């Protein structure tokens, strides 16, 4: 599922990683200890995207960047990481582009091909109420329940 008449132009720049649900109690235990700062959202030489994180961790700013590889539709997307020896697929399946994009993310091959993550990403650091709302009945209705659902912590620093 992706996003309709998707314009990767308009996808681009500064955005903020708000919230995120997932079915890995690993994952949720370690995003919950990381101080979110700022991502940017650039185009890759392969037509893609590079997702570059910033965040503190343990009173530490860490960046790290993500090549999204283009996957068939537009706004698709695959990540092939070594590490968890797996392919996973990204999509961005609502977004307004001046406010919120709303991603899902699961595995597609390897180990962690049963790996599920929604993510909720915004414009300003502090979105609005009502996004939080929305990306709530977004996650249960991808199968998260509420207590894996985690509005992250967010940091001034390492801006």
């Amino acid at each position: 599922s992706v996003q309709p008449n998707f314009q990767q132009d308009k996808f681009l720049g500064r955005w903020f990683s708000a919230g995120l649900a997932s079915n890995s109690s690993w994952l949720r235990e370690k995003a919950a200890a990381l101080s979110m700062a700022k991502s940017v959202v650039a185009p890759a030489t392969d037509g893609g995207l590079n997702l570059t994180s910033t965040f503190l961790r343990k009173n530490q700013c860490e960046t790290r960047t993500m090549l999204l590889q283009p996957a068939g539709s537009l706004g698709s997307y695959s990540y092939r990481s070594p590490h968890w020896g797996s392919t996973y697929s990204v999509s961005v399946v609502e977004t307004d582009y001046d406010q919120y994009a709303l991603l899902y993310s699961q595995g597609s091959k390897g180990p962690g091909e049963d790996f599920r993550m929604a993510t909720l990403y915004s414009r300003t650091q502090t979105p609005r109420a009502e996004l939080k709302e929305k990306f709530t009945a977004f996650c249960k209705a991808q199968g998260f329940t509420e207590d894996t659902i985690v509005f992250l912590p967010q940091t001034d620093k390492c801006m």
